[PDB]
């Protein structure tokens, strides 16, 4: 709230009021008038620095703009100084300027001073008796001579890009570091006003051209701006700062230049010019890596207590954020100083990306690599990533191929990254590589799954597996040969391409037993839990972690995603229903309720209604209202422990599942009962004492679109519709026993069945036939679930591993694998195997 | 303990303040603002020298800092000249600006001089009537001529390198001699404010370099 007399002090004062699209930034505003307050008497300086267009100059106007500070600490006027960047002339014009206007009774001279000093003595004197109180603010400032004109003993703030800038002169010293970042929250509440809209009327397109512009307000004025024009033509600049150059953003602005590209392109020229062409170098590097200082010593060549300096030296024109982590010192940018570099350097870049290859040539070798170097892992992480833009490929292959680094590399690193590299490998070199590399993404699939832990088995003997030849088995006989005169008694196997129907991937993500896996609703991750509670989220193709959780109390039962993935819902005996954000990784939403151990968690799969069902041991059902800390509604009706629990796709109703078998289609709506099918439809007349079978439903199965429930209990599934209450389909499962696991397939009609002992064979529903036998899992599985896309599912088990497995392969037959137990006797030159028939005998 | 008047007369007089990282030399400081204060009446030059960068213009500074030496003596306000090295043009300016900064009134002639005299004229009359009890300090200053400019006839003192300087002018001269030496627990102190560490909590390193 402006009182009145502010603004007639500030008109006197001439800075300019605040555009009319602002938005506060209390805390920084708070923080340098609590500062500001500081210099209560005597002179004092404070100066305020950010990369360019960091709002930097409307804080400070900002900050005076408020009556409390100003008022009583501020009996003099404050007067503001667009300084600008001058040569020597220009700069003596501004100060009698100064001189003129501070001076609005003329008593003194009228003739005005024609040397600085003079100048300088006007404004102490002036200062001292005219204006006793005042504070002067300044605008830019880009070098040191200035200040000295200006140095009159008097208050004086800078506000600027340098920070090097108020060394020479003399009294306290203050500075408020202002980060380009801005917030989320405030840049809707920005774009709003720009284009005059409730916050959730904007656009689904709104949300993602925000973090493109990475808080510089400067980017969301310029977007804003232009968007008044043109509101149709929305999605067209979400694309273009996709594309990543600037020069198609542009607006004639309050704001000293055209656009973003624009400011940047002043901050570089001053740099002298032995500095000038060291900046280009630090173009190379990432976005968002904070290399080590000695990555920098080795490209430059020079030694290191001379490399920091120069560093220092641009941090200050902050055009190179620092990072004070212990001895360390971690550089990096922002998005949009990396992005200004490529728009202004791309022509070097290919020809440099060549240039520190062959210096690090001149240092260690990548053999010659040491784990105890700091600078190492940068050069695991990214050296693999130089050679790249350099284009040679031969030297890629001197790199990438080496086995030896690949098992250093997967040492420290783990056996994600290379396979990510991969990816961005593969367009690099050559197609008939390509099968090369497909040949070493077999031979990691079996990396995977056991090769992290510890014992990291002597893979030149765990090599000699794959099958066909390719390069990476011919590598691995010729390692074998040499190994073998020496020694180290490796066995040879003859039997390989007669044995294993090989998976496309396996995941060991914890040492302790998985106990549940979920696929995000966008089908690029999934998380996984387990016995010791941790859960992990993980990104499955580069197969690499993305996640780590510290712990959940209690061990898991259950997770699962948010419909939009924003969310984990996380299951517990201890009845802690930790909603982690599935980003952040933070904590968001958290909820108890029930009596007992929660048997199930699930997000609403409607966008729209934010409901958390929970199943649990007590029976009782907790249909949650993600909105509110307490339940929506509780939901006694099973008369059993809940099974398993899902939304339905009509989320006006809820189905759910438990031990007495019937099917729960509850209405949510009325948070009352509406349907619920018995389930005896499971008939069996055996000499059993018992009347009709009292039928023990497990998965609870949706149709694709969700308007029947496919299930599964005993010896059959069942596609029951529960919109009619009535049994439809009926899927009889594999021989006589009991399902432990079950699991439908909307494509194709498959179902992935672990009857009992891992008997995970594929049927096809309402065919009720089956397609294909799935053997390779050990400690008879736990679970499985189809993609999203149902073109894979991920196979939990109780040995702690995950197999990814195509969709495809399991409808072929695939007779094999041996029966478990066999005799086998021996008579000399070739060996016989006892064996038991896949079918009969 | 600095008293709010002090600093406000030290303000019109311009003398800078002094660094926030500093460490008293009151056995100096007590000797100059002795001496300063023997030229109690009449004219009077002081001349302070050392080697580069022994302090002495901070010196300069801290004496007048005080109020008991200040107030009590010296009626007039004080004022400080930065003369550095000038050739005859330079030297002209820094009188006219003198002209300009002591007449705060101009009650006197806005014309300048042309004449280096004729400035002269207007400091010894200035500081005559307008300011009967004002002292000036100089800094540096490299050669003769440059104090027979200032030679007004009220005291004027110089703190320098040279110390031949003042010997074209007249009238009593005393000079205190600044050693570039400091104090090897001074410096321990300093180097405590420079890095903001309880003394003792200082490395081993830094013991050394002092040396
Ligand atoms: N509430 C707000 N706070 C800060 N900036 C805002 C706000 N609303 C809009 N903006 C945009 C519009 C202005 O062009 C710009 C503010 O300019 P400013 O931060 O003073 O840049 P600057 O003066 O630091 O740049 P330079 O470093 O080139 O001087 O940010
Ligand atoms: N308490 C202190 N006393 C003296 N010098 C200090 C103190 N604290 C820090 N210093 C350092 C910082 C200053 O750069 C320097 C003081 O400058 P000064 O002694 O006036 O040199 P000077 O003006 O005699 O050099 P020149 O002969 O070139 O004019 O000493
Ligand atoms: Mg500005
Ligand atoms: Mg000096």
């Amino acid at each position: 709230g402006i009182t009145s007399y502010v603004r007639t002090v500030l008109c006197e004062g001439g800075v300019p009021q605040r555009p009319v699209v602002f938005v506060t930034r209390k805390k920084l505003v708070n923080a340098i008038q609590q500062k500001l307050s500081k210099l209560k008497g005597e002179p004092g300086w404070v100066t305020i620095h950010g990369m360019a267009g960091c709002g930097k100059s409307v804080l400070a106007a900002e900050a005076v703009r408020d009556h409390s500070l100003l008022e009583g600490c501020f009996p003099g006027g404050v007067h503001w100084v667009s300084v600008g960047k001058q040569d020597k002339s220009g700069l003596l014009m501004k100060l009698q300027n100064l001189c003129t206007r501070l001076d609005q009774d003329e008593s003194f001279s009228q003739r005005l001073p024609l040397n600085i000093e003079e100048a300088k003595d006007r404004l102490r004197i002036l200062m001292l008796r005219k204006h006793p109180r005042s504070l002067l603010i300044l605008d830019d400032v880009w070098d040191s001579w200035v200040l000295k004109a200006f140095d009159s003993q008097c208050q004086i703030l800078l506000t600027t890009r340098d920070k090097s800038v108020t060394d020479s002169v003399m009294g306290p010293k203050y500075v408020v570091p202002v980060e380009s970042s801005l917030g989320k929250e405030k840049g809707l509440e920005i774009l709003s006003l720009f284009v005059n809209m409730k916050k959730a009327d904007l656009p689904e397109q709104a949300h993602s051209i925000i973090k493109e512009c990475k808080g510089s307000p400067l980017v969301v004025s310029l977007i804003g701006a232009l968007l008044r024009d043109f509101p149709n033509r929305w999605e067209y600049y979400l694309k273009q700062l996709q594309n990543k150059q600037f020069k198609r953003i542009r607006k004639s602005s309050s704001y000293d230049y055209e656009a973003l590209d624009e400011a940047m392109s002043i901050s570089v020229e001053m740099l002298r010019e032995d500095i000038k062409d060291y900046y280009t170098d630090l173009s190379i590097l990432q976005k968002d890596v904070k290399v080590p200082t000695k990555v920098l010593c080795i490209l430059w060549d020079m030694e290191t207590e001379e490399v920091e300096d120069i560093l220092q030296e641009f941090v200050n024109k902050s055009l190179l954020f620092c990072d004070r982590n212990g001895k360390s010192f971690r550089y990096y940018l922002h998005d949009l100083q990396v992005d200004f570099l490529t728009e202004k350097n791309c022509s070097q870049l290919q020809d440099l990306h060549k240039k520190i290859i062959t210096q690090f040539q001149r240092y260690h070798q990548p053999h010659t690599l040491s784990p105890d170097q700091e600078d190492c892992m940068y050069w695991y992480n990214f050296l693999a990533y130089h050679m790249a833009s350099a284009k040679m490929h031969k030297e890629l292959c001197a790199l990438m191929f080496s086995l030896d680094w690949i098992k250093a590399k997967t040492e420290l690193v783990g056996p994600a990254h290379l396979i990510h590299e991969f990816v961005e490998y593969r367009h690099i070199l050559d197609e008939k590589d390509c099968a090369v590399s497909e040949n070493f993404q077999e031979f990691l699939s079996l990396n995977g799954h056991l090769l992290g832990r510890q014992p990291f088995p002597n893979i030149v003997q765990l090599g000699l597996c794959e099958p066909e030849t390719s390069e990476v088995y011919q590598q691995a006989k010729l390692q074998a040969k040499q190994e073998v005169d020496n020694g180290m008694l490796y066995l040879e196997w003859i039997n390989k391409k007669n044995i294993t129907n090989l998976s496309r991937l396996v995941v060991r993500p914890h040492t302790d037993a998985v106990y549940h896996a979920c696929f995000s609703e966008d089908g690029q991750r999934i998380a996984s839990c387990g016995a010791d509670k941790t859960l992990q989220v993980f990104k499955a193709e580069t197969g690499e972690k993305l996640l780590e959780i510290k712990a959940h109390e209690d061990e898991v039962l259950c997770c699962a995603f948010s419909t939009d993935d924003r969310f984990i819902a996380t299951c517990s005996v201890d009845k802690k229903v930790k909603i982690w954000n599935s980003m952040t990784g933070e904590l968001v939403h958290t909820y108890d309720e029930h009596s007992e151990q929660v048997n199930c968690c699930h997000f609403t799969n409607s966008s729209h209604h934010l409901l958390l069902a929970t199943g649990s041991s007590d029976c009782f059902l907790k249909l949650w209202d993600l909105n509110q800390k307490e339940c929506r509604n509780t939901m006694f009706g099973h008369t059993n422990s809940v099974n398993h629990c899902r939304f339905s796709p009509d989320d006006k109703l809820l189905a759910s599942c438990s031990a007495d078998g019937t099917l729960k289609l509850w209405d949510a709506t009325s948070a009352n009962e509406r349907k619920s099918i018995n389930v005896k439809q499971f008939f069996l007349n055996l000499e059993d004492p018992q009347e009709d079978m009292e039928v023990i439903v497990k998965c609870c199965s949706w149709s694709a679109d969700g308007a029947r429930i496919m299930v599964a209990a005993k010896n059959k599934i069942f596609l029951f519709d529960i919109h009619t209450s009535g049994l439809l389909g009926e899927i009889h499962t594999g021989h006589h026993s009991t399902i432990q696991y079950c699991d439908f397939s909307p494509q194709n009609h498959l179902a992935v069945v672990a009857l009992s002992q891992y008997c995970v064979e594929l049927w096809n529903t309402d065919s009720r036939s089956k397609v294909a036998d799935c053997r390779g899992h050990l400690s008879w599985v736990h679970g499985v679930m189809f993609s999203p896309d149902g073109s894979s599912f991920l196979t939990s088990s109780d040995d702690q591993t995950i197999r990814l497995w195509e969709t495809k392969k399991v409808c072929k037959n695939s007779a094999v694998m041996l029966k478990q137990e066999v005799d086998v006797v021996f008579q000399e030159n070739e060996v016989m195997v006892l064996a038991v028939d896949h079918i009969r005998r």
